[PDB]
DNA sequence: ATCATACGAG
DNA sequence: CTCGTAAT
């Protein structure tokens, strides 16, 4: 009982972008505000590969992965922005930029961990402390919770809105704002500063969000995706126990491909809950000693990861893939293309460095050759020592020379090329 | 025929 | 080091 250690020393906040292209596109051209509309890339096959898609459009049936042409069939009047083409390939500059912007806000109020090129986590476990200490033992109101929901609430003894209140009211009226090392009330006011932090997102770049508030990453993730969009959602330590008793594992991060279906089809369960079930030494006997403890801990609500202090991506790459009869198989084209990654590799490593006072010092190749499966068909890494793309795409080719067969011929030939820029030191 | 863009095991 | 797995 006392002894047992409870997850709850930390709060932690996930804040993700709403269909984040879209609205990016959406701020830029008016014409696409509140309408069903996706970002797309490539229109020639099929109309195009959908990568985004706003909740208008969803309505319809609308996803991503999904053709253009497939997309408009559901929804006749679908608008679609493109993504910007440049050297023959897409080039998501537009993106990274209005990610850039949204990041630096959320820095403001703490340290940040980009998880991805829309979304951070928080660690707001100090922000919160000094929260308390300021406004101390004072009722917190929900007029500070305009967009939160709690999870698992109300319950006990008609409208989403008003649901939404209901179990607001329920949460606030039981808590103890005297017990500054609660760990519920640590999350209210952690929830309080996401309020904040959203609205300065939502202020200064016209880009909405939504947010999870818990006590680790996994918990904050979740809690995200419950609410979308525009809202946050608090997940307490409390209402993990039925939140997970019909979870399906899949949800969880991390356990969406193999090993996930590994602890379901091994275990012979469907949902996180039944994990609690199983001893630490029996969960480390099928899925290893680092997966059984992560697994006996997270069925429990309960994780370690700590919230990275990184804003900056670590690898800048470019790729780009030649499907079917349009694989690369001559000298001439495999070195027109290498030319096209290296030229836009080269432009945004020398942006990276003026912005960042960093520079990258390893240059990584990888390929793929045609009746490969795999994603990757081959890996090679070189010194990147000068930020030249005529350097860097002639050493990319010295690099691989070897896989090609004779014949000014390439064979087999290539599916996808890769450079991808790694080992920054300071600058 | 989606594609383009961190991390642990060995 | 390269490779496989994973999420967005
Ligand atoms: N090329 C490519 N880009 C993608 C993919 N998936 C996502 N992106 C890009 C495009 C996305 O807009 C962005 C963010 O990823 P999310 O947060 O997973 N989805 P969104 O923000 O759109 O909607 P919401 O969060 O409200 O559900 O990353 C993909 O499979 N491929
Ligand atoms: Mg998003
Ligand atoms: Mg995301």
């Amino acid at each position: 009982g006392p002894h047992m250690a409870t997850g709850q020393d930390r709060v932690v906040a996930l804040v993700d972008m709403d269909c984040f292209f879209v609205q990016v596109e959406q701020r830029q051209n008016p014409h696409l505000r509140n309408k069903p509309c996706a970002v797309v890339q490539y229109k020639s096959w099929k109309g195009g590969g959908i990568i985004a898609v706003s909740y208008e459009a969803r309505a319809f049936g609308v996803t991503r992965s999904m053709w253009a042409d497939d997309a408009k069939k559901l929804c006749p009047d679908l608008l679609l922005a493109q993504v910007r083409e440049s050297r023959g390939k897409a080039n998501l500059t537009k993106y990274r930029e209005a990610s850039v912007e949204v990041m630096e806000i959320m820095s403001r109020f703490a340290v940040i961990e980009r998880a991805s090129i829309d979304e951070a986590y928080v660690d707001l476990t100090s922000a919160v402390q000094e929260r308390l200490q300021k406004l101390q033992g004072q009722p917190i109101s929900a007029d500070l919770l305009p967009s939160t929901y709690i999870e698992g609430l109300p319950q006990g003894p008609v409208q989403k809105e008003g649901m939404r209140k209901q179990g607001l009211f329920q949460w606030l009226d039981s808590l103890q704002i005297d017990n500054l090392t609660s760990p519920d009330l640590q999350l209210t006011v952690g929830a309080v500063i996401v309020e904040e932090m959203r609205a300065a997102i939502e202020r200064e770049t016209g880009f909405q969000c939504s947010a999870g508030i818990s006590h680790n990453k996994v918990l904050a993730k979740l809690a995200c995706g419950l609410n979308k969009p525009n809202r946050q959602t608090l997940v307490s330590h409390g209402s993990v126990p039925q939140l997970f008793s019909q979870m399906p594992i899949r949800k969880i991060r991390s356990l969406g491909g193999k090993l996930g279906a590994s602890v379901i089809e091994i275990l012979g369960i469907e949902y996180m809950g039944e994990l609690t079930q199983f001893t630490e030494s029996q969960l480390q006997s099928h899925f290893g000693e680092k997966n059984g403890s992560w697994l006996y801990a997270m069925c429990r609500g309960i994780e370690h990861d700590p919230v990275k202090p990184r804003q900056l991506p670590k690898t800048i790459g470019c790729s780009k893939n030649f499907p079917g009869k349009t694989a690369l198989a001559t000298r001439e084209q495999v070195q027109w293309w290498l030319l096209q990654l290296a030229q836009e590799l080269e432009e945004r490593l020398t942006k990276d460095r003026n912005d960042n006072d960093r520079v990258a010092t390893q240059l990584v190749v990888s390929i793929r050759v045609q009746g490969d499966k795999r994603l990757s068909s081959l890996r090679r890494c070189c010194a990147l020592t000068r930020y030249d793309a005529h350097k860097m795409s002639h050493d990319a080719f010295t690099v691989i020379k070897n896989m090609n067969t004779s014949g000014t011929e390439w064979s087999p030939p290539l599916t996808m090329l890769f450079l991808c820029a790694t080992k920054f030191s300071a600058s």
